[PDB]
């Protein structure tokens, strides 16, 4: 509708990744979420929206998918977790750890 091939690549990224963090390189919230997953020994796919060509168009399409306008924007095992606050809440509640343990198939 905006960019059909971009929409498709973003979805494919989420579908194939145990964790995908849509981030910005300089953002301390992004930095904080990355550190959380690193502490848990979890490898993540990170897409730095400030470092991709047409990152504005990517954020726009990503808001269409997720109904969220801010970064960071976190998916775990294909489930939208949300922003930094929601990810730390998921950590505190046990949600994050249970989502991370679920069996899934990751292509590549
Ligand atoms: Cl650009």
């Amino acid at each position: 509708m905006a960019r059909e091939e971009l929409r498709r690549h973003l979805v494919g990224l989420i579908e194939r990744s145990r964790v995908v963090i849509f981030s910005k390189s300089y953002c301390p919230h992004s930095t904080r979420v990355k550190e959380l997953f690193s502490s848990l020994g979890v490898e993540c796919n990170v897409l730095e929206l400030d470092q991709v060509d047409d990152g504005a168009r990517v954020q726009e399409v990503l808001s269409e998918i997720t109904n969220q306008k801010t970064v960071p924007n976190i998916f775990v095992n294909k489930v939208h977790v949300g922003g930094c606050d929601q990810t730390f809440q998921a950590y505190q509640s046990g949600l994050l750890q249970k989502l991370l343990q679920e069996d899934l198939a990751y292509d590549a």
